[PDB]
């Protein structure tokens, strides 16, 4: 090449290792010394708190008046059910609120697969157990409210009829970790590669989780443009 | 939620408090919770290591063959002069290298103000003493090389050249010297959650506080180009 | 149900076991005897041939004229590159044709991660090697055409034209389903004893999710039957 | 997937009744490979999931056990139950209908002698159930016809005894199925087939409705994936 004063060498998503359906290892590579931790800490903060996502916020179970109520033909208590509903990982098309209906009579587990198939709704882990009906004459009929939000708004902060409130885990990102490691490139010798380890709820893809973290970051800096 | 700026309020340079000529307190305000430290740490890392800046790298003094003493008519030894030249804070237009000539005969201090006025070269502290000529028949004539760079770069360079440069001085190209930040709850009255990031800067004068920030942000934003939109 | 016309248990996606990023095991459960193989064979046929998906159809490499010509500074021959481009797994937003540009100068592998970042495009396996530049003065600049199609249409089945000169044709593997297998297994239900559970083993190219691959197979099936299920 | 109409959907294009209980239905616009896909799907539904009414119980006056024979009837009670098994009846919208058969005279007591019920349609009225020998002979029975699936034997059911008799239920409205894919010569394109489904029914079901019910069972199984 030809120049006089170098000041670039930007990283790019170079590899994706899906350890599982909800755990991956993304690696941004050309990283000038010190930039591993700079982007690593910036992103880890965005991923761990500013990611969008859908989450169950309310549930209306038939016969259940309040949380400390009773469901004779159900193994776990209503509280345990709301705790089960919190882990309902759902990916919805574009709406910011969708009502899910769950009708189930029988002996055995009432899983997320028993939820009424809505075309515009995606159930990440259908094998996710929400209930366990004990007797063969037992049944549950509930309307699970799923909303689009950010972060973690628990039941407390509110201003509210069997409307059962459930702690909202809106964030598609469950656990972020990063390592800087020497990306021993043939060319130079001082370059690193940032390895971002993700543990999502499935509702978000690793690469899109990164491209949204970067977008939140870059947009915060919009008022400090200065080209070059 | 749609395109270009969502729910997230964005920060902007809201105030600049120059504690002195080289120490200031910049404050970016509308900051959603958690963004104070996110930008604060991102920027503090860019400011503390990726800032450009000019620095004296070589000096050619007439009569002086090498860094070890003997200069007839000058108070301080050549080494002390090179150490003095290191502190020469210069802000240049757009040359990654400019040669400054300093001719001076006369009793008293040879300051940075005596350097030959180059149009594009801006001398931050003209009262910066480089020398002290003892007798009245004493004089120095040197060509000070000023280069653009980043970070510290020791006198270690080369191994074995029409144009030369006899004496070498350790280059501390960084303009930014020390960074500190505080998040503090902002004051807007309406939403009273919001924070304001206060970035405390101690520069070498060759760089303005706001431009130091807008360059830090630009290095950050450009690193993210493969995950955002630009490029 | 009340007057009764049904008298039959309907299966539903009950579990998804992602053996890996591109291999999963989907299981539809309440299945009346004989229905495991009936749906299993129906679906396996739809999945194995009627699935949509994105695929590289054309490529325009700078300096390369014919598909059987040389290249300065690249390890593998142009044919090998087109074969490499076939395995480019890309997931695009909403578009039946997107042009991807790949500019790369240097030494080492030119992977899918080097493709110019389009917002519209999603590159499934960025570590996918497309090239290997031998000398440092070596470089490739190509425009890879990615189209939305169905199943697999070989180069042969594109023998006419448009701009034959330069545009190198590549075999299109539109379907994101590389291999399907199914097992019926007794779903040893709590009370019943005639019920099975259909286990569909999938080996996709990543561009398609297991459950959506099934819900698209079922949709192709159900829609074929539209003239015998309603139409009135 | 963007989805929405790209494949050539087939439709019932012709019906060739080789006889009263044997037909050849043909669904035509069929993209390559879809002949066998639908052909095998349907053939499995037709061969095992079809409804159909069947005689399950019979209450003959004077008769108690199957070991009885009757005063005035040619064939023994067992033979009569075996005759009742072949009673092909098509009922409106019910899962159980009681048929009454009163008959005095000499000659065959056929399905045509069964008391005309509005809902009940008797497919083969000339179907012989009995043969009364003397002219003072007569039978009076209530034949129970139920809706169900597949072949459900009498052993799946069995003061002391109730009224009487049980008969092996052959609910399946269809006996045998066969299909051929054959290239269609549709005057549009050329890489298309036509599925020919050969049916041998018991008469209680029409060919086209047998297909439209097979397709409906199929499509409804896929409801959770559509």
């Amino acid at each position: 090449m030809q120049g006089s004063v170098t000041e670039f060498l930007k990283p790019r998503l170079v590899d994706i290792e899906q350890v599982s359906s909800t755990h991956a290892k993304v690696t941004l590579e050309p990283l000038e010394r010190g930039f591993g931790h700079t982007l690593g800490n910036a992103l880890r903060a965005i991923l761990l708190s500013s990611m969008p996502g859908c989450a169950v916020t309310e549930v209306e179970i038939d016969g259940v008046l309040h949380e400390y109520s009773t469901k004779e033909g159900v193994q776990e208590d209503i509280l345990e059910i709301l705790l089960n509903l919190k882990g309902l990982a759902v990916r919805v098309q574009g709406k910011d609120e969708v009502i899910l209906t769950l009708n189930k009579s029988g002996i055995g587990p009432v899983t997320a697969a028993d939820i009424t198939h809505d075309g515009d709704v995606e159930i990440v882990k259908p094998q996710h157990v929400i209930c366990h009906l004990t007797d063969e004459n037992a049944s549950i009929s509930m309307r699970i409210k799923v909303q689009r939000g950010r972060g973690y708004v628990p039941a407390s902060t509110r201003i509210h009829i069997g409307r059962l409130l459930v702690d909202a885990c809106y964030s598609p990102v469950e656990r972020i970790a990063y390592n800087v490691e020497a990306a021993r490139v043939e060319q130079r010798t001082d370059l690193d590669k940032l390895v971002i380890e993700m543990e999502t709820n499935g509702t978000i893809d690793p690469e899109e989780a990164i491209r949204r973290a970067a977008t939140i970051l870059a947009e915060q800096l919009e008022a400090f443009v200065d080209l070059r």
